[PDB]
């Protein structure tokens, strides 16, 4: 009766990624989605990017959560410019801007989530 | 550059719960997004039905497979889910979850689509 999915994560290649990036939600999940939302846990992650700089032509935030505030912490290059977000933050990447992130610092659960904003 | 650090949000919905996404964030967004870690939600042994007007997803996560653990009783079923899982609560259908077993670093998201 009830949608669910469990054949997770979904592996997707995304540009400048070296691995597929792991998908949790997906356009096409449901009946249609307006976001996708890739990501995972850091703690393996601190000095290793997940990808040399890329462009979307959809809007993305990287979402940084970790369960104590301070846990986890990204460096975001956007455009040449770094920026570093500290647990909890939001930021959003207009499309066509060049992005990546590199892990500065993570413990045990802490998350970066990508959304791709369907536009 | 647009970053947001004030969060979660406290917002009441169906006490408020955290959201670290809401609908008018960057000149407005298609989903709103609360939720939290789930290794201090094993404790409470209640959870109470409630109702949106849009669809919800379930985003249940851990830092490895299988280490956290909810039900989510949906219209009179109950079902128990084990993370990674996403799971689908049509709007108007009653429902609610319940955390059984979370290590820390669970999370389960609520994700409301507009
Ligand atoms: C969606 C993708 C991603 C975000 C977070 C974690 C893994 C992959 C993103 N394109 C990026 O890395 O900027
Ligand atoms: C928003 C609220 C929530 C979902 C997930 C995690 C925390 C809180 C939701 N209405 C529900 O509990 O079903
Ligand atoms: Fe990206
Ligand atoms: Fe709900």
């Amino acid at each position: 009766d009830a949608e669910i999915v469990t054949a997770l994560p979904v592996p997707l290649a995304v540009a400048g990624h070296h691995q597929p990036a792991p998908f949790y939600l997906t356009a096409d999940m449901f009946g249609g989605l307006p976001v996708q939302l890739a990501g995972g846990e850091l703690s393996k992650l601190v000095g290793k990017p997940v990808a040399a700089p890329h462009v979307h032509e959809v809007d993305e935030l990287y979402f940084l959560v970790s369960p104590e505030p301070g846990q986890a912490r990204i460096e975001v290059h956007l455009d040449g410019v770094r920026h570093e977000l500290v647990s909890p933050a939001v930021m959003r990447i207009p499309a066509g801007s060049e992005h990546c992130f590199l892990t500065l610092e993570a413990t045990v659960g802490s998350y970066c989530f990508g959304i791709l904003v369907g536009d």
